[PDB]
């Protein structure tokens, strides 16, 4: 019960790009799968000839849109599953996650009074880092479906390089549907807002969000009243992102491009934008060096051990040309620490004259065990603290990065539903970290819109 | 000190239109100037060859926009000076009245959540009816600058047919500027709203209107955030209207048109839309019969002696083809009477299956003497009662007709400025009835927007 | 053996499954011979995969095809005769999309009306046969959804896992088509610059200069007039293939959200000359799906059977739902097409009349290669236009086999491809395609038929 | 006497009035001889009337003229030689606007760039003279702003009330121009239908069929491509006249809201051949206003005086602020224009080079009428194009005298107007105009110069 692909038996990379890529990949790389080199090379050779998930002109367009974010003239929303799985890579699940992100985007667009750049964790979020090799059950840790299987048995946890090709197949299939959905009616502003209005009338805390929902509704109707050309309301752009973790995968998805802008560059065409996590951001490591040789916008996760001085080193290495929006610094401090730890980092980075996007990840600093879980109020409070830090400094609170789903899961405590510890057992479906369910993600949008409205 | 025009020494009217026009004009006509027939005919002959103030395709476009109003899908705002004068027919005064109307329109567009058709009392509002021939000073009454002079002496009050040509010259000059202003930046939504925001921060009652002003602001910014094509925000259409009173003038401004829609029709090209007042709406009179033979949208003022049965007769005579928006019925009952008198008229007219625009004139039923004056709260209360009548019947409160100016006059009592009886003497400038000043007109817009929001 | 294996892990409504099951009980010609249990397992995988297309796209195409049927638009359908998995690459997809778009610019200008642009792409992985045993004594190649092109027995086995490989390749191709057409490849100005360069370097460029310059001047006129230009920055390219392998097509059925059955493996599909049996499963399958459909009509067609297709496949008289695709041969089209058109017009229904000038015009070269002469291809389109001109009916579109590659598969054109030139770059896995230059030259020639 | 009399009832800033007063102390040629007290009273009326144009319109025109100066747009200027109060009617205005728009369609297509459309309208009420005493022994007609065309002594008196009559007629005309151009008369599709009908019925229609059909096909291509079409529904027609009567022009000065001085009697004005004295009041007046301005350059022009105009009137090097309007005669343009262009280009400034092919090509017929031959009109434009082609400079526009009336004033064209035909409909109050057919024929001929 296998499908079977052939290992395929152009002009070479420009000499300098080959040199730089090899140098980047020769550096130490944390959190890599352990599979045979010959097998990995077979899979890379397959992936080097597949159609790309994204194309360079979209990445250049995203860079332009992110430059507006960095300049204080747009807001970045990034969200989706903590981990995609091959099993749940289905039309309803994709449709649900795209809907949940669009619903947030409407509320955040209105609240920010500026465009929102909408970036899904989708079409490649198939690899995760682990602090431990051996898990709580004594098994080799699950590292996402690009590496091994979620099932709790030894054979499933074996690192399988064929998962590189399965991950690409699943990613391009998802991406095709995201494109179709967003261009063909799912992203109609009016339809998306109708879902928000239904949330407000059926949610336990709907009375809380009714006033802002109605103001949004009246804002939408005002556009029709004014006779606005409305094609821009019928569709939205949803960009693809994931953590750039498995370097066998990312290097195989590199393509060379440019006869539009000056010189040929390497673009990672597995996504539009990628980020480097806490456990793989070693300053002299392969992940950061790889990010230096690709043209895509990138982000780096910054946790509570971050110094102002290291943050500047990231900026100087990853934004060497001072291109607004090329670099996003993703704060994940914990709600109890963000107000204290973030200001000195922001000050020192702003003093460089570079314009990064400051993005809040309020998930990864606020996890505990009841089930691995997160309380909704701590999530909300970290974004609140993040906004306070920026208001005090006159800097731009540029966006959020959240883990969400359109599914009615029971993974995070709280929200208007008041999800309890005993409730968690009902629909705890994440392959990894607890996600805000569709209602909690929308509620967070409304709360953040009020922080924006200030 | 006279300029001097020549009395000019095509194919004739279609036989049926000539018959119908002659029959209409042979009927009794109230409130007509008393000047020699030979002199009137000389002036009409001059006016029969002048460039028209308006063109038929604009009137057909206005009919279409008014049909939406009648169907409950748009709102009609009509406003301007009670009487234009040749003396104040100046760029600042025109600009100020156009601004005051645009400012109202923004607030009303947002409040109604639907398009507003914007109709100025302008480029022809130069004639008024009088209940008395002899005024309080013993002089022949002033009847507007198309007939005689405002100055309180006998010679000025003589009816002068040369005022027909002066009125046209002044009207076309004003109309030219209204067109220029509205197409070239004065009607930019963003600029107009900036004036409203300034009103809110400097008005004595600005704190009252701050919340709705900010919601409007956020509605405007939302359009930019969504990337709306914005040329429709850079301009607005302001239509010209006046009371069709002086039949020598209106008949001379008739032009024949049509090779677009079936047959040639007579259009009154002195305005886009005209109305018939209380004192000239005799059912078998020349004014109503004249309105039957022109293609323009028309309105009829309905005062407190109106019966349901007469209202239906107006509808059947003036909207014989059941064309939504061809007829506007303009309620002016007084705030103390509107809730009682209007419902039976609305019911009986709705039962016909015709769709008229129901428009509230809250000025002409609410006048008293301290100076002729009106209290702002009675004006507001009549519109309130009008909205209540319609809410109860499920019918469409279709618009308002007000007398306003961009000037900081002191003519109506009250408003956030609390204009007192002693204040009236400061800037009582109207050639006729007391107007809401620029601040009072804007305040009324905000109050009516809340009636719309309900 | 230079392969890698990839492991494989609510139903449609009962009423619609009852319908489908009744339809698919009809005999199906040209089906793969793989085991039913294996086929079922693969269908079960495909029943839950993300679809290649979505229903609102198909509803939109139907609207645009209604306009073609009414004489207010023109249908351009084009791509590889047979897509292969190994050539399903970015350069090849980009080249085929480019080639179709280049034709569409010239045809839009020449027709003076919108062109509905439909690629043979993201699914054209199966073909009937041409014979039980091929010339090498092997089971015939049936396209990559069924078996492998490689001339060995093992490759030629019917492998139902190729259903999943086909879907993976289809969705990956469609993803790229969507990306390219939304991000700059379908910019009218860019596409027309490629056309200008063709006129500049083509051996017959002098012939097409005047019309190229007209188009250029029409394009500049748009800028001159200040039009809002976002609609010049992108184009819609729809996906199509021959609906042949019913295991694949049935597994890709989905219900719309409301609700109808759509085949979401493509936007539109057609039924070929060998599988259009009026009481067969392919026609029955086309009857039950909501997608716009086509039926190939070759020289054995009678007017009466044509009417039977209209009655089966357009029961509700929806203009443009059914396309009748003429493929007669240039020597027969003028004679055979008119009585079919007359009888079908007399039904009251509005079909699209589309010319396939390729499939009735194939012959074998003295040098061995299956080939087609460019002049016969052009002549059938010409005769097709003459038939419709004479009847007052709409010559609604063309259906061609083309590539952006500089292949040597069809004889003639301005390059004067000879029988000896055929050996250079004969790369098709099935029928000979117009190369990029020949396909654009055809577009210019058909543009002059539209202008005439 | 068949007339009716119409009774007549904060200052500009002191600094700007000081400037103006200094400028207007310069001698002014060709001014009316009415009494100063009367002139002052009329100016005082005009100082408070609603303006004919507004500053943001003039700023917008300046932006569009900057593009013409840079070779990225073309200037079309056209209308009556002299407007009269009695012909300032809806049919006549509509016809002249129609005629200009018809030319603009053909020229936009031919230039492959935007056309800035400027009417001689809403102000062209004054002219210099041609002589102290006309051929009837009367004081000369000076245009309707000054006196009456009627050949009697009383009509020929200089009457300053005509300043107010002029303003009333100007504002009424401009009102109508705005209405017509915003409400359907300037619909591209409608205007082009009039052009098609001209090609269909013109004696020389066969000559212009090919280009008319190209335009039609360019228009249909826009619809085919789905462009957002509101910008095809309207056009901007700007107002211009010769700034001659300084009492009128100074009284129509306004300050922008911020602030500059604009002459709000028009969008753009030019200074004629008889009043362009370098140290005169007209040049000084053009120097102080912010409007785009033109200067007529006839055959006595030297390159050096041309440079003096550039330095006086474009002190800030604002491209398109100054237009130099060549009127040499077709027999002299090729010889006289090049050295003027070279010297002016060497200044570094960017003027608009505009061809007036009318005023250097007037002669008298044997039958008495002042006339112009169409072939000489066309030939000067041709030579103008040749001069600029040879220098690598931009042939920036044309300035023509035209009407929508079927008059018989210019000899030739496809209608072959003869000397004997001139007596039929010679209606101009001054110079001979191209009739509606001749003006459109010229547009086709200049479109081919642009295409060549
Ligand atoms: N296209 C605009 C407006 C819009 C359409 N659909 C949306 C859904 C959510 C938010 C905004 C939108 C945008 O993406 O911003
Ligand atoms: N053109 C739109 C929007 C608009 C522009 N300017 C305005 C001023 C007031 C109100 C609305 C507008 C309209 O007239 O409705
Ligand atoms: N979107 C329009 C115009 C267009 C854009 N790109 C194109 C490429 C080819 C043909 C037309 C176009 C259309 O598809 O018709
Ligand atoms: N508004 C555009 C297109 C246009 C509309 N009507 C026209 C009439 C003539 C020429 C062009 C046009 C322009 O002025 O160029
Ligand atoms: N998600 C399923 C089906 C699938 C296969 C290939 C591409 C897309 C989806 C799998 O991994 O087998
Ligand atoms: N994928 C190649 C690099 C490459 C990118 C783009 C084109 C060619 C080569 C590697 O990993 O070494
Ligand atoms: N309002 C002034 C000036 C004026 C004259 C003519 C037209 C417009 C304005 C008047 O009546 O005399
Ligand atoms: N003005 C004419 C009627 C008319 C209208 C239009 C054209 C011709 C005549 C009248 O009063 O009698
Ligand atoms: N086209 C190649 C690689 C590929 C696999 C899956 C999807 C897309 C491409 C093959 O089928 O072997
Ligand atoms: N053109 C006519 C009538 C007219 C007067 C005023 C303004 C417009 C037109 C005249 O001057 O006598
Ligand atoms: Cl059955
Ligand atoms: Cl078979
Ligand atoms: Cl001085
Ligand atoms: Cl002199
Ligand atoms: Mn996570
Ligand atoms: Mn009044
Ligand atoms: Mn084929
Ligand atoms: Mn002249």
């Amino acid at each position: 019960m296998n499908w079977t692909v052939d290992i395929p038996i152009l002009p070479p990379l420009p000499t300098d790009l080959r040199t730089r890529l090899d140098a980047a990949l020769a550096k130490p790389a944390a959190q890599q799968p352990t599979w045979p080199a010959d097998q990995a090379l077979a899979m890379r050779t397959v992936l080097e000839s597949v159609p790309p998930v994204t194309v360079p002109s979209e990445i250049v367009r995203l860079q332009e849109q992110l430059a507006q974010v960095a300049k204080g003239e747009a807001f970045l929303l990034q969200g989706g599953d903590c981990a995609e799985t091959f099993m749940d890579n289905t039309e309803p699940h994709i449709r649900g996650n795209v809907r949940a992100l669009l619903q947030m985007a409407v509320v955040l667009t209105y609240g920010a009074s500026m465009p929102v750049v909408k970036v899904a964790r989708i079409a490649g979020q198939y690899a995760k880092p682990r602090s431990a090799d051996i898990d709580a059950l004594g098994l080799r840790s699950y590292r996402g479906d690009m590496i091994n299987g979620f099932a709790p048995d030894a054979a499933a946890r074996e690192h399988d390089p064929s998962r590189l090709v399965r991950a690409y197949a699943n990613a391009s299939a998802a991406m095709n549907l995201v494109r179709a959905l967003t261009s063909s009616g799912l992203a109609s502003l009016h339809l998306v807002h109708d879902w928000n209005r239904e949330f407000v009338r059926t949610s336990p805390a709907g009375a809380r969000y009714e006033a802002l929902a109605t103001e949004i509704d009246r804002g939408l109707r005002f556009m029709s009243a004014c006779g606005v050309a409305d094609r821009n309301l019928q569709t939205a752009e949803i960009y693809a992102s994931h953590e750039a973790l498995v370097l066998d995968y990312e290097r195989a998805m590199l393509r060379l491009s440019d006869g539009d802008d000056g010189e040929p560059q390497l673009f990672d065409l597995s996504a539009h934008t990628v980020w480097i996590g806490e456990r793989t951001r070693q300053i002299d490591g392969a992940h950061i060096a790889f990010a230096q040789v690709i043209a895509n916008p990138v982000g780096v996760k910054l946790g509570p051990n971050m110094t102002p001085e290291l943050a500047v080193e990231y900026v100087e290495r990853l934004d060497p040309h001072n291109k607004p929006g090329r670099l996003t610094l993703v704060s994940r401090m914990g709600n109890h620490k963000v107000r204290d730890l973030l200001p000195p980092i922001v000050e020192k980075v702003q003093a460089t004259g570079h314009q990064v996007i400051w993005q809040c990840d309020p998930m990864h600093g606020n996890t505990h065990e009841s089930f691995k879980t997160r309380h909704f109020d701590r999530i909300v409070d970290e974004v609140q603290g993040f906004f306070e830090v920026h208001r005090a400094l006159g800097t731009h609170p540029g966006g959020i990065h959240v883990e969400i789903t359109g599914e009615n899961v029971t993974e995070c405590l709280g929200g208007a539903q008041d999800i309890s510890e005993t409730d968690l057992a009902g629909r705890y479906e994440t392959a990894c970290d607890p996600r805000l369910n569709t209602q909690q993600s929308l509620e967070l949008a409304f709360l953040v819109a009020e922080m924006l409205r200030d």
